[PDB]
């Protein structure tokens, strides 16, 4: 048992983060190799701060503290020191006489406007340097001045990053070991021939926002004399016929050379979002150079004031053979005509479009099909109708999360239509669409009595997203169309569930051979009309937290007593947040005996019947997180053996009833964190592998002495964040 | 300084609720007169519970505990005992010899299914005795048994509440003293003739829920045989010249005899709601004998399957002279034409019309002209387009609450349209209204950019309600019509504000010479278009809650620094959860000098420069509850002459510093509730009235000695709840 890190072997790691550590522990065990020390309050470090830890090959000094002052070569004789991290700590300086061991280094979010031979030059061995973001928006800093060659000794670069520091031009003199070079709002107005002639390994150039287009910038932003774009040369890309990521985001673009491309066969990804290239789309001859192009980012590419009828797209795309996913946001056109796609339709591999934030009012759906394989079509956000704000570490321009839900889109044709206007389905809404699995109608104001045949043009949807309406659900044949069904999302449609005299039909659950997943999540729900309960013979899953149980369930009513038990499938159940005192012994009894998972989380339970566990017998988890619980029962191994794990953080629970770790033969993880226990007695001390206790007041005097000596014996019980498990008064218990 | 009780005097009132007291408190103070002891852990009541507390007037026992053990003739002692309430406190029986002295008391919420001659005929000075809710819905418990005559000895019985039993039918041998009679929900299918005959003073009779409609109950509900009406005998109301108030909610009527109305010449509110009466309401000869009628309910009339083109109201309305307001929510009907309300029209005092959930497709608006004096139009959730669940103490049918804000609603004529689907206000959306200077259109799903010319048809709106909507805010002209505007309300607009490049325009608020307040809450606002800063002369009060200050003051970005600054009247700002670690000092100095009140409550500041109270000479309250703030100024005498109240609860603050509680001299209100003060030295020991530390872990040992002494020499310093006030292990500190 380590303090006060926590070790792991993945390779032998001491993750010792936002431990509140005051300076580097002494007290780090001496096979530890990886050591990360961030988020602490770490002000000095001298050459014995890591005096006796060899063959560490990595250190994290990232935040600290939660600006530090780091002596000269006090890393210096860590022979083995590989990667440094001490990103966002106000240095003034790269650090002097580092260790030449080194790798990889991060220097990001620090004050340093002085790159120095006395610093980087003798380290021979970086493949990784990153500087990013040191002087940047209206932060108080210096112009970044690069001392003339400091790179060019170190021809083992394959990573320099740059960005977001005044450079005002290209350095000179860069190793054309590089193969990634990072220089995003750098200030840099001109491109010149000789910038980049000798860097023929480069795999990734990142140019963007220099001569940024500024108008709506989320953040300060200086456009280039005139609103003018970047200057770039000719000839400037000669040479570099190993690129396959450009980026030229904001750089003011209105005209592409389509010569910039004649020497990169293989350009696999390039971004030229946020630019002015209306004109370009629609006549531009760089997409004839362009036939292993994968990746094409014209987003935000839209003329203010300017709402045109159509999108316009030269014939030019129909020669972007290999293209997979076009992205066209914040173009803004009123309508998507069937003509106005014909270059695309003949892309074999164009699998995602993104039509997001345009405005469009009207799309001829038949469209969608005569194209080739479209997987992914993303339509959200139109109007079709019946420390620190910015991560280093992402992508600036835009989000990069997937599109569509993973576990939507893994069932085949997608569609997103969300945050739209499409507040009613009409008969016809998705005449012509390709066979769609993932739906996505979150969003849309959506108020309907769906009926039974709204999705008849689409009765293959076997994942369906109708968050965030308004959906009034007064017809028991419901969605009943989609025989395939599987996941269907119902949360955050409260408002006609909430209206007492308003009727609520939930019956359709009961029609689906296939229903998987069903989330009921925060739909204020506490009457339904003539049916009671939930049915099905297939359901796996029912999310109904953020209702209200509390109502369902109450003692003078026996309506809703066996709401849950007509599903029969049911393994995974999450009443979290339902506002419940109490559950009745019968209404407990009355939940699917096939449950394996059960989440009574964020609710007010002030007390739990234990003894109904009994009927239970598949059993692995009970969370009750965040309830009133006073008391935990003697008998527990009397009522399970199955039972894997148990979550009783944030309670009230001042005792541990006898042999309470040893008794329970089928439990692992026990976690009691954040609650009152003064103590454990030697009474309640063998199965467990993992046992939570920070955050209780445990009183450290004479008598706590016991249950160390157990922690003593049994090592294979992690008992983590130990630093936290703390004498009510402020030292560890382990002390 | 009382324990555990806090005084006042109004007349000398103990208030020791919800106190977790396990017995009733010895140490009350000998003047106390009410004593209410309510949400206690109370299990037991002796004679010696009270021994020397005379001229207690009133006890409070409700909820005790949080089943009462009462002996007999407990209370016989207290000769000045008058109302005694013991709600709530599953009592087997009405306790036995209770003291005669008795004119008020209240046993509802209790399992009392015998009312006996033995506890209630020796009561000759009851006036109002409460019953209610002893055996109800699906409770288990006893037909209620009414000993034959036992109330007719009660001579001086005014109130009589025995709702939500079951009695089966009226008891007979009913005082005549009587004015008011609540058997609603009692299962009586029969009004007999003899009934009522003798009972010439009723002002009020509750016959509510019995043979109730009980399609889509929100609660167990039990019809008569055949869902058959409820029986009530043509003279059931003869003799009862004095009702004022009648209910018949819920009692499956179709048929209103006429006649039951001929002696009940002042009659003023009728509740027929949850009935059958689409019929009574087209051709209704009862509504021509309520000439002094002033409210009549019948809401919720819908006949279930059906939803007629218009709504069906008979000539006889127009004979309902002094009607004030009319109810009709739930009939249901698709279209409101001008003729259907004609009769209507004539009505002098008809200030409010109700037609709430009627799912109304189209209004022809012109129509509410042609009434006298509408105040209240009231449509809001129809489809317009371009312990415990029930209250013992409130109304069982209907929520009570004004239908529009008072706020809102004194400025004039109101038009409340919230929960519709006006998705977009068109030009002739509002042809042909009264002059509304109340409007709401809450929830409307309107995502249109406001531009100046929405409401010119009602330009002298002087309280609008646009919250819960998605404005798309890309107009400077938005609004501006309404010169006469006084309130805004935007909340929960995020929809535009929380997309980054979309546009956000808010420069149209200065336009407005008479804004008094404006609500920006939930707007997720961190980042405008062109202007950064909010403008007006007028403006008193902004509030801008769950936005993002943390982004929009971001240390690196300068552009909203002022962005309060141009609101020179500003006198109430609220920066609630904002998100905010800190304020940088520039933006703190930049909000307006003229704030009496700021609040920065539920952020996560650290540090708050307090040296800057300074530039705010008129600041009477500052509110920073919520925080995680660790020390405070030792100098606030030097920065402000005008605090008078300072809120600190839930933060960090261990230590107060010298001279903190007597050198600020206008400071009356201080909150520290809620902190980590381990004790309060004689050092930091005047103008304070009021001082908060419960929550806080006090050490009680022979230094916390010091305070208390201070807290006997200042008896005009109230501190709260004492009990809560707590040695850290469970006494109060004043032990
Ligand atoms: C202009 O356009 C260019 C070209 O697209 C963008 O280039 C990308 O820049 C981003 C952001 O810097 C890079 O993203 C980061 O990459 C790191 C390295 O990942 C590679 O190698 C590791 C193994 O070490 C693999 O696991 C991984 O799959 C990659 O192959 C990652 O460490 C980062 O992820 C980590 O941090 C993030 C922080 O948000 C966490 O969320 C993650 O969990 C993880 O801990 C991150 O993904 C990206 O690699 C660049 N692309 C390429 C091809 O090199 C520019 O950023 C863009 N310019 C601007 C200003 O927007
Ligand atoms: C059938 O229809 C009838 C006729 O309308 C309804 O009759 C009303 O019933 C309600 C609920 O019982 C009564 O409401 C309660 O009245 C109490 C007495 O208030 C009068 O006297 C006090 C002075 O003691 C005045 O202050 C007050 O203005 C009244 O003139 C109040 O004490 C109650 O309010 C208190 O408790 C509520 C609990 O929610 C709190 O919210 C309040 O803050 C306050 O503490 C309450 O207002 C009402 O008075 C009856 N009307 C008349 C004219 O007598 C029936 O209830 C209805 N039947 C059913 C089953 O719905
Ligand atoms: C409604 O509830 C459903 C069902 O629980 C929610 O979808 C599920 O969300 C969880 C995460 O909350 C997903 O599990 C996660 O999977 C990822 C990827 O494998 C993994 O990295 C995580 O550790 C976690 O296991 C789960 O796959 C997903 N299930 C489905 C069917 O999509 C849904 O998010 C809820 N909707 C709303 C609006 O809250
Ligand atoms: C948007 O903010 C406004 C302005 O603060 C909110 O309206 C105000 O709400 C408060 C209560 O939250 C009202 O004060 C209260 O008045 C009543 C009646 O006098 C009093 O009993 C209370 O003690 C309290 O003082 C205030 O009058 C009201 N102001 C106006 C102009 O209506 C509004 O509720 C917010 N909107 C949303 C949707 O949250
Ligand atoms: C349906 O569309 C909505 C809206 O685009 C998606 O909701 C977002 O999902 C991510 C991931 O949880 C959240 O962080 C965002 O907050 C959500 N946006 C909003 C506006 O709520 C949703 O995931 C989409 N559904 C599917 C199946 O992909
Ligand atoms: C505008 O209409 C909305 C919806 O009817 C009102 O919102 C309700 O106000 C009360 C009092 O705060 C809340 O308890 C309810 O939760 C609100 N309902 C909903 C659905 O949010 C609003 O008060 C009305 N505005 C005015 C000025 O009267
Ligand atoms: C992609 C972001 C565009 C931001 C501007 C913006 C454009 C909008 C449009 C498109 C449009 C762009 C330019 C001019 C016009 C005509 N006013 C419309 C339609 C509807 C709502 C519109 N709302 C907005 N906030
Ligand atoms: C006042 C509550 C009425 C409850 C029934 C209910 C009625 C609705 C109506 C009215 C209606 C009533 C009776 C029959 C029909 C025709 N299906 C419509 C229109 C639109 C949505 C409707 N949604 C509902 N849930
Ligand atoms: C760049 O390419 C041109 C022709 O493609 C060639 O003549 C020149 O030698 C190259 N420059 C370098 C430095 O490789
Ligand atoms: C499309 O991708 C497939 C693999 O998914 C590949 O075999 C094929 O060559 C690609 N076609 C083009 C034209 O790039
Ligand atoms: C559902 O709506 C369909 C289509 O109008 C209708 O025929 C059917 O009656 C409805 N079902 C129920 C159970 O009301
Ligand atoms: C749904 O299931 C019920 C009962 O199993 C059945 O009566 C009903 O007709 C079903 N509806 C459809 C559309 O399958
Ligand atoms: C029960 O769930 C399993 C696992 O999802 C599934 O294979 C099976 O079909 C379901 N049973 C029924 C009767 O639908
Ligand atoms: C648990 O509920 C059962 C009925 O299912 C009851 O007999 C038992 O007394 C309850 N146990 C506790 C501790 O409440
Ligand atoms: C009731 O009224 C009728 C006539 O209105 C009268 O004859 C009778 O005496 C009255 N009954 C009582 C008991 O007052
Ligand atoms: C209407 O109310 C007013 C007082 O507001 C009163 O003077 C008048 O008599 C009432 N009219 C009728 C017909 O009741
Ligand atoms: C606001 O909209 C009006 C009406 O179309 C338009 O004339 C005006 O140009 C708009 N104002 C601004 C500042 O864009
Ligand atoms: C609003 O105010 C600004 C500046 O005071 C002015 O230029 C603009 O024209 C105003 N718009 C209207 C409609 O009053
Ligand atoms: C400032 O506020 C006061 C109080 O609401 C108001 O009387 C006055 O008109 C306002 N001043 C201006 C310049 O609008
Ligand atoms: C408060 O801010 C002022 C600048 O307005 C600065 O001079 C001072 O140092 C700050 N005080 C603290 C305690 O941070």
């Amino acid at each position: 048992r380590s303090y006060p890190c926590d070790e792991k072997k993945q390779s032998v790691i001491a993750e010792c983060s936002n431990r509140r550590l005051q300076e580097v522990p002494q007290t780090v065990g001496k096979y530890v190799t990886e050591l990360d020390l961030s988020d602490n309050f770490i002000t000095h470090i001298t050459n014995e701060s890591f005096q006796g830890l060899q063959n560490l090959t990595k250190i994290n000094l990232n935040h600290n503290p939660n600006g530090l002052n780091i002596t000269d070569g006090a890393f210096l004789n860590l022979k083995n020191l590989r990667e440094l991290l001490l990103e966002d700590n106000q240095l003034p300086q790269i650090p002097s006489g580092l260790p030449e061991s080194l790798t990889e280094l991060s220097l990001i979010q620090n004050n340093i406007y002085n790159i120095t031979k006395e610093g980087i030059s003798r380290l021979i061995n970086l493949k990784n340097l990153y500087l990013a973001w040191n002087c940047y928006f209206n932060k108080v800093c210096e112009k970044t001045n690069i001392e003339d060659g400091v790179f060019e000794t170190l021809t083992n670069l394959e990573l320099l990053s740059l960005s977001f520091n005044s450079l005002s031009h290209v350095p000179p003199k860069l190793p054309s070991s590089l193969r990634k070079l990072f220089l995003s709002n750098t200030q840099i107005k001109y491109i010149s021939e000789e910038d980049f002639k000798g860097l023929i390994n480069l795999t990734l150039l990142d140019l963007s926002g220099n001569c940024p287009r500024c108008f709506n910038a989320p953040f300060p932003c200086v456009p280039c004399d005139g609103g003018a774009s970047i200057n770039i040369d000719r000839f400037a890309f000669q040479n570099l016929t190993q690129l396959r990521y450009l980026n030229l985001s904001s750089t003011s673009l209105r005209k592409i050379n389509a010569a910039w491309f004649k020497n990169m066969p293989h350009l696999k990804v390039l971004d030229l979002e946020f630019n002015y290239l209306v004109g370009e789309i629609a006549s531009g001859a760089f997409l004839t150079m362009l036939p292993r192009l994968e990746i094409l980012d014209l987003s935000f590419n839209y003329i203010k004031g300017s709402y045109p009828q159509h999108i316009n797209i030269s014939r030019n795309f129909s020669k972007l053979l290999s293209l997979r996913a076009l992205h066209l946001r914040g173009y803004v056109f009123q309508e998507l005509r069937e003509d106005d796609f014909q270059p695309l339709m003949q892309l074999p591999n164009l699998s995602t479009i993104n039509l997001g934030i345009n405005f469009i009012k009207q799309i001829d759906f038949k469209l969608f099909q005569n194209f080739s394989n479209l997987e992914i079509i993303y339509l959200s956000e139109n109007r079709i109708s019946p420390d620190f704000e910015f991560d280093p570490h992402s992508n600036f321009y835009h989000f990069t999360r997937p599109l569509i839900k993973p576990q939507c889109a893994a069932y085949g044709k997608a569609l997103d239509l969300s945050l739209n206007s499409i507040f009613f389905i009409g008969p016809n809404q998705f005449e012509n669409l390709p066979d769609i699995a993932c739906l996505n109608l979150s969003a849309n104001s959506n108020a309907q009595v769906l009926s039974g045949t709204e999705f008849s043009a689409i009765p293959h949807v076997k994942y369906l997203d109708l968050t965030n309406n308004r959906l009034d659900f007064d017809n028991a044949s419901a969605l009943t169309e989609l025989s395939d069904l599987e996941v269907l999302d119902l949360s955050y449609n409260s408002h006609y569930f909430r209206i007492a005299g308003v009727t609520h039909h939930l019956e359709f659950i009961q029609n689906f051979t296939n229903l998987k997943v069903l989330n009921l999540s925060h739909n204020n729900i506490y009457t339904l009309t003539d049916k009671y309960n939930l049915e099905s013979k297939s359901l796996v899953e029912l999310v109904f937290s953020g209702n209200r149980l509390d109502i369902l369930w109450n003692d003078d009513d026996n309506r809703y007593i066996s709401i849950f038990k007509g599903l029969k499938n049911l393994t995974r159940l999450d009443l979290s947040l339902n506002r419940l005192k109490h559950i009745p012994n019968e209404a407990f009894l009355n939940l699917p005996a096939s449950l394996t998972e059960l989440h009574i989380n964020d609710n007010m339970l002030k007390f739990f019947n234990w003894t109904l566990l009994q009927q239970f017998p598949r059993l692995e988890l009970l969370d009750l997180r965040g309830n009133k619980l006073l008391f935990l029962t003697d008998s527990l191994s009397d009522f399970t053996s199955s039972l894997r794990t148990l979550l009783l953080s944030h309670n009230r629970i001042s005792h541990l009833p006898s042999g309470f770790l040893s008794e329970v033969s089928s439990l692992k993880h026990l976690d009691l964190s954040s609650n009152l226990l003064k103590t454990i007695n030697k009474s309640a001390l063998t199965k467990l592998s993992m046992l939570e206790l920070h955050g209780n007041p445990f009183e450290c005097t004479c008598d706590i002495g016991d249950f160390r000596r157990w922690m003593d014996e049994h090592l294979n019980v992690k008992i983590p964040r130990l630093v936290d498990v703390i004498c009510a008064r402020g030292k560890s218990i382990v002390s």
